[PDB]
């Protein structure tokens, strides 16, 4: 196999986590 084709999911589920997840914290900011 390819390691790109692991950095594809592994970003995309990665750098989503870090966007979506964001959003936890600022809705507890205030």
């Amino acid at each position: 196999n390819i390691a790109k084709i692991i950095i594809g999911p592994l970003i995309f589920v990665f750098l989503f986590s870090v966007v979506i997840g964001s959003i936890y914290l600022f809705l507890r900011k205030r």
